[PDB]
């Protein structure tokens, strides 16, 4: 069968044989399944008596699959990668959508409440189908390799009397003792939000809790959380538009350390936007926004958002699904890590099924997960008490204020790489370039670059003051040969990483459906006081690259993650990047390189 | 194949090949399908469109058939009398029950809401498996032949929040200007009943009406009805136990004439009854009540039992279903008849399915339908003001009273045989036997009986005043010969109408599972004030025997109807019947033979 040669030109990709491109642009760090396609991931729980932390995903559109992992690093496929529940039972004949896991359950066992679908198709611009969408209970009884439906109907068969709901699904369930005391619920109980909207006010999060000690039914407490139809958290700079539709709910809480039940609380949700008018059946923009609030009760509860912004800016970024890790976990012991709520974002691999013509049973798989991240309050402190500090509608507040130095603290959503994880991609060869200040427009080579598609490359870039206002752009090139080259740079002018994918992949120009369309994200720089002189905020930039799947992660607070599948095997060199508008002053480079096989029981 | 001689002897009828007995017992004059067997009657209309009357019932466990009639005497089946709606759908995977037709519903077509089934087995004596019944709707465009459902879920996906109910079934659309004006509800209202009860609590009707102009939202206005398990109208003597779970729910409103909206409301019911203590899947008892009821209001709406008592007195006869019959129908125009509640009671045709041994594959078909009744408000007057009049918790009421007379006018539910039925049961050959008085014990033979076993006897009974408190019994002896014989009685000790079946049938000494138990229902005749004179009333008695269906009704009020599966083609005698206990005289009885064919496009 045929020969693929990485220094040679690409036929049209279409033509090739179906799997010949099966390692051709496919991490070995990343969750994703053995073959084919990868959704919104779900499911996910810690065993409390293996201490095992479990991952699930919707897979191939006909259920859901799920692998473990005893060290938050690498995983083990659980019923070889084929899924744990399949539609076509009578409560969800037509499909199976997102569901989460009471994990100390019925008969002490996981139990997995869950979309059953009935209906197709459903979609929020069009009419709702009634008791498309139910939500329905299941239980492993064999370590969450099968979970078994009960052999009765759905728990929650629909939305409240009467309501014109545009989507109804996704059940996520959570405890939350500040919820507890509001509500005087019984000590841990169990609630769920689901998620969705209704036609002609907007979308919303249902929220319900457990009525008997059974799971068997669920006292709806209001649309806790509601916003009206295509608004947006301030004037949309930070965190896009609350949309048409709420889909993939995650609440949780935290403090400064990871998870804390009596924590500030947080959601993190899909909107699903679009430009007016309408087009059925599309949604154009897949928004995976973060959201701060205060849960406060007059009558009914209410999550009241004080900050808001992006998880991951990747236009393929999406429908991301978490976590509780408690430290007790097998990965927790090992790492000492303190409770946690972990998050995978879902990297859909074809714009939500827009990319026609892709050479897709060329790959014979779809999509990943990104990197797990674990959230947590963060703070910036000694931030220069100006107009860039105090804007409202952001996706950072104020918390506390110093009239004598002038400063302000701010608190923020802290993103980052779950510690395990980033410590399995640093750890084989390592490398440094020197630090550098450029002035001039171009790009300088590195010295020294990886060998192949598999690194991690950290930096600090420092900006002069003249910087702010400029049309300056500094950053890197990476992916690089004569063909090819991807650069990633921050722009003042708009405030934002950039990652410019014009000359990426040479098979772009010889196959359709190869999106080249640049990527952004808002992210600002702060003034900040140290050492009694103000300066702009230090960049402090890690990428991950893992063979075609690009995260771009900034001062534990922002992610930037898309596909970058470059062809030529050459096309691994990285250099320094500047426009020459102004100077910037790159601290020393760290290059690791090979990342780590997280899939070490798999073949490929 | 076999030969069949109905003067000699039966053998087993358990050896003979299948379909042989047919015709054996088959009735000629009554709604029943081509061949298997009929269940609870349902689906009943009147077309708006053509003026038709359409009957529809539960056949062979396995959906709802039906047909027509122009005439209210003689009908034409519908899609040959193959199921009009199966189960199999998405909303109904395994059952089809009882369901209720809007008749100028959604796009104009008669639209039936019906119990949709998808968990089994259902009982009221087991733990109720959630979501096992719901309530869904279909829509037929083609005449009554196919009700295509809609594709969406069920309309009443369940019980309201949390209620551990003991069936949730049969749905029974009506409407009632007297809960429009007590509920402020819009004009025309439909209102649905649904039919089953509490564990713990007892059986109910659940009350619904219309929330919109689409029928998709029914919204709840409580259990209107409601009684404590296994409790009882009165004492228990007149109208049976409420029992353990209420089933196929009628509601309707009555004047002296038929059907009127502003009249009084009464409901039928089946009750599901049993001995303590309880054994599982099992209803003993198969109770055929309808009850008088006030309706009001405080805060929430009340149906009130006033009287009680059976629709049919037969240990078999279950289920009843009714509908309106406006005077604008073809039936209707015909008769001139006004507004009528026509109700067709269920016979069993082995005792609920606990014949075992009966020859069914013999006969291939079981049960039937028994004739069309109109229902209606009865007046008795002059009834003299006594302790029998004035019982409480009986199957009648005063309404108003004569001091100067001493007497009362009473109020019952009235119970006859549909006008159109009756004139054509008695439309054949007709002869009449001379009155007597007996006071000697004995059978005493008619000089002509009817030559086969399709007949009607109607006779009066007067009784002098010292039958009162004796041990007299009085009525006919039929279907008679040599080898059987079938007696029908009144008896004073208890106040009964009895059917001794002891030598009914000679199929029952060679055959298991013919049953061959007494038959009874009460019948109190009061006493009366006519000419001046003080009397006991007159015994009006109305027997319809078709081949092996027996009814019997009395005084308008009354009716009792069982199975009389005599064998011998002789046994056709009549004779008067009296134990000589006192005296009785029979006026002149008018016997009319023959009936007619209701089924006259049928072959068989
Ligand atoms: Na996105
Ligand atoms: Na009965």
């Amino acid at each position: 069968s045929v020969v693929i040669d990485y220094n040679v030109a690409p036929p049209n990709l279409s033509t090739l044989p179906n799997g010949s491109l099966f390692e051709t642009w496919r991490p070995r760090a990343h969750v994703l399944p053995p073959n084919g396609q990868i959704g919104d991931p779900c499911l996910h729980y810690t065993d409390p008596a293996t201490g095992l932390f479990h991952v699930g995903f919707l897979h191939d559109g006909s259920g859901i699959s799920s692998a473990t992992t005893d060290d938050l690093a690498t995983y083990q496929d659980l019923n070889q990668g084929n899924q744990v529940i399949v539609p076509g039972g009578i409560n969800d004949p037509v499909a199976v959508f997102d569901g989460s896991v009471i994990p100390n359950g019925i008969n002490g066992l996981p139990t997995l409440l869950y979309t059953s679908v009935s209906y197709l198709p459903i979609h929020w611009s069009i009419p709702y189908t009634r008791g498309s969408e139910t939500q329905s209970l299941a239980v492993s009884s064999d370590g969450g390799s099968n979970f078994t439906k009960l052999d009765q109907g759905p728990v929650i068969p629909g939305p409240p009397f009467a309501y014109n709901v545009t989507a109804f699904r996704d059940p996520y369930v959570f405890q939350n003792p500040t919820l507890d005391s509001l509500l005087h619920s019984k000590n841990n109980t169990w609630y769920t939000v689901i998620s969705g909207g209704l036609h002609e006010k907007g979308p919303a999060q249902f929220l319900y809790r457990q009525y008997d000690s059974d799971f068997q039914y669920w006292e709806y407490l209001g649309q806790w959380w509601h916003e009206p139809t295509n608004s947006t958290w301030g004037n949309g700079t930070w965190a896009g538009r609350w949309a048409f539709n709420f889909e993939t709910g995650n609440v949780f809480s935290l403090d400064e350390y990871g998870y804390n039940p009596h924590g500030q609380i947080f959601t993190t949700i899909g909107t699903e936007g679009s430009d007016l008018p309408v087009v059925p059946q599309l949604t154009s923009i897949h928004d995976m926004l973060w959201v701060s609030g205060t849960v406060s009760r007059n009558g009914s509860v209410s999550f009241n958002p004080n900050m808001a912004g992006f998880l991951d800016w990747g236009f393929s970024s999406y429908a991301a699904a978490g976590k509780v890790l408690p430290s007790t976990s097998l990965p927790s012991t090992k790492s000492g890590a303190p409770d946690r709520f972990i998050s995978y974002v879902w990297l859909s691999g074809d714009l939500f099924e827009q990319a026609e013509g892709f050479p897709t049973n060329q790959q014979n798989w779809t999509g990943t997960l990104l990197l797990p991240r674990e959230l947590r309050v963060l703070y910036i402190p000694n931030v220069v008490d100006n107009a860039l500090a105090r804007e409202s509608g952001a996706s950072w507040q104020v918390v506390s204020s110093d009239g004598s130095a002038g400063t302000v603290e701010l608190q923020t959503l802290g993103i980052s790489i779950a510690r395990e994880t980033k410590a399995a991609l640093l750890s084989g060869t390592s490398f440094t370039e020197s630090g550098r200040t450029l002035n001039s427009s171009g790009v300088v080579p590195f010295k020294r670059s990886p060998s192949e598609k598999f690194f991690v490359l950290s930096a600090q870039l420092s900006f002069p003051a003249s910087a702010r206002g400029s049309g300056l752009k500094s950053g890197f090139q990476i992916l690089s040969s004569e063909h090819e080259s991807t650069t990633v740079y921050y722009q003042f002018s708009n405030e934002s990483i950039i990652v410019d994918r014009s000359n990426t992949s040479a098979a772009a120009r010889t196959t359709d459906g190869i999106d080249s369309s640049a990527e952004a994200g808002k992210l600002r720089l702060f003034d900040v006081l140290n050492g009694g002189e103000q300066a702009i905020e230090t960049l402090d930039l890690t990428l991950v690259v893992d063979n075609s799947v690009l995260e771009v992660y900034a001062n534990g607070r922002f992610a930037l993650s898309t596909w970058v599948r470059s062809w030529y095997a050459n096309s691994t060199n990285i250099s320094f990047f500047h426009n020459g508008v102004g100077g910037v002053a790159f601290s020393k480079v760290t290059v690791s390189e090979g990342l780590y096989d997280a899939w070490p029981d798999r073949q490929y």
